[PDB]
DNA sequence: CGCCTCCGGGAGAGCT
DNA sequence: AGCTCTCCCGGAGGCG
């Protein structure tokens, strides 16, 4: 069962408000606090998957946003 | 593996400065910080057990102040 | 990044 | 109607 709703790979529960798996969870906490630099080098739509994730952070922390994860 | 030095049943780890299991982790931060009004029907020398924990939460409030436990500020 | 261990704490169950 | 206790998540720090 269990699947993120960011990138599609085994979710370990629901973090900042959605259902996601553990490296997304940690992807989030350190994209919102810490210094980062994120561009996307195509058009935003970059897919999202285990295989991809690494890929674009911008498109992952876009995705993360629109499905409303948010901290404290 | 991991004990609790309070009521013996199984550690999950150190709690507020003491090797406990998580329904005494839970106990002493509610006992503490609560309208609590506990005593003891006893001589306050209790034992302390997994089956036994819900006998003495004075008693059982005592091992762990006996033990370390705190909070703070 | 992706994963781990460790500790704190909220909350909704469950038990008299 | 309180206590009690497990389940779940958040944050820090470390490591490959
Ligand atoms: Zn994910
Ligand atoms: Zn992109
Ligand atoms: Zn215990
Ligand atoms: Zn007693």
């Amino acid at each position: 069962q269990k699947v993120c709703l960011i990138c599609g790979d085994e979710a370990s529960g629901c973090h900042y408000g959605v259902l996601t798996c553990g490296s997304c969870k940690v992807f989030f906490k350190r994209a919102v606090e810490g210094q980062h630099n994120y561009l996307c080098a195509g058009r935003n739509d970059c897919i999202i998957d285990k295989i991809r994730r690494k890929n674009c952070p911008a498109c992952r922390l876009r995705k993360c946003l629109q499905a409303g994860m948010t901290l404290g």
